[PDB]
């Protein structure tokens, strides 16, 4: 069709982007993290045990408010890098920027505290291919694009810097927006159909990795840039920077000092210097400062694979391109 349509997005912290999504009738609203590296749509459930205190803090979808929730109830575990939620399939309209669709969605019923009660948002709505969908279920962006309404098979995302009278993002579905990006998009074709991902060609420190070739994942729903242990180790020894349990570190002062971060995408050198990375909460000796870069190991078919999270799309404005299978990158502004 003509129709382009976006979704305004709340940065808390500068590590959890989301927005909000209606679902049923009358809308119950959820905070949703849109994921590129994911395929399923799930909102936690009025059916979770309160024992899960996740479900306590966060909104629950409750069927017998909605009358035009559709039954499934076949059983759905979704298993993340970093946690598993599992749940059961529901079917409901679910509103997205102006436009309604009947979608399958999980219903989570087991949610657990790690990482669920650090989170912001309340679900995650993903925005991969139906090739990597649990339960093989139609992915929203598919059941979009079935309507015919959108000018274009493409959606893109901007994230904001700032975390204070400003937006903290958003998606644009069916195009992209002129006013948060700058110059030429540079477009890199996917590996393959199947999965946001992308042939990167080195890892640049002032290259040291990924010399011989290795993948790289969009994931938008992602806070870090991550790569596999023994990548994270070799780049954080180049840095100087010391392991701890959950993040990488450096000393405050140290952190202006750090080198700039190269990524060799589609024959292009995208550049990340240490503003981009380090969370510069002080400039104190006594202090440490975490680095927006961590390790996560994925396992085949998807990995070995680094992934470019939200500290790589706060610098660059992403056009994903479904018609295209391939990935736009331009300046965000
Ligand atoms: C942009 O803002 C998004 C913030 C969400 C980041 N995050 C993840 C997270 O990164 N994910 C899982 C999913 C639930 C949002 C990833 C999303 N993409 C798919 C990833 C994955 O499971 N993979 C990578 C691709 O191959 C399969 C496994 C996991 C886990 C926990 C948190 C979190 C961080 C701070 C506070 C509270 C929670
Ligand atoms: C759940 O959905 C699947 C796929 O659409 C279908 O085969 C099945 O009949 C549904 N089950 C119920 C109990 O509605």
């Amino acid at each position: 069709g003509n129709t382009t349509s976006s979704v305004i997005l709340t940065n808390y912290m500068d590590t959890q982007y989301y927005g909000e999504i209606g679902i049923g009738t009358p809308p119950q609203t959820f905070k949703v993290v849109f994921d590129t590296g994911s395929s399923n749509v799930w909102v936690p459930s009025s059916k979770c045990s309160r024992l899960y205190t996740a479900c306590v803090y966060h909104k629950l979808f409750d069927a017998s408010d909605s009358s035009s929730y559709k039954h499934n109830g076949t059983e759905l575990t979704l298993r993340y890098s970093t946690g598993t939620v599992s749940g059961f399939l529901s079917q409901d309209i679910i509103t997205v920027g102006g436009i309604t669709v009947t979608q399958m969605f999980g219903e989570v019923t087991e949610m657990p505290a790690l990482p669920f009660m650090l989170a912001e948002f309340d679900g995650v709505v993903g925005m991969g291919f139906i090739e990597q969908a649990i339960g093989r279920v139609t992915p929203i962006f598919d059941n979009i694009i079935s309507q015919g309404v959108l000018k274009e098979d493409v959606f893109s995302f901007y994230y904001n810097r700032d975390s204070s009278q400003s937006l903290g993002g958003q998606i644009v579905l069916g195009g992209s927006d002129p006013q948060h990006y700058e110059g030429n998009f540079h477009y890199i074709n996917l590996i393959k159909t199947g999965v946001w991902q992308i042939q990167m060609k080195g890892v640049s420190v002032g290259t040291l990795l990924c010399e011989d070739g290795c993948l790289a994942l969009v994931d938008t729903g992602a806070s870090y840039i991550s790569g596999s242990t023994s990548s994270i180790e070799k780049l954080m020894e180049a840095l100087g920077a010391k392991k701890r349990l959950f993040d990488y570190v450096v000393k405050c002062n140290e952190g202006p000092t750090l080198p700039d971060i190269s990524f060799h995408l589609g024959g292009k050198e995208y550049t990340l210097t240490s503003a981009d990375y380090v969370f510069q909460e002080s400039y104190s000796s006594k202090k440490l400062c975490t680095l927006a870069i961590h390790a996560m190991d994925i396992p085949p078919p998807t990995g070995p694979t680094w992934a470019l999270g939200a500290t790589f799309i706060r610098k660059f404005y992403t056009e994903f391109d479904r018609r295209n299978n391939r990935i736009g990158f331009a300046l965000a502004r």
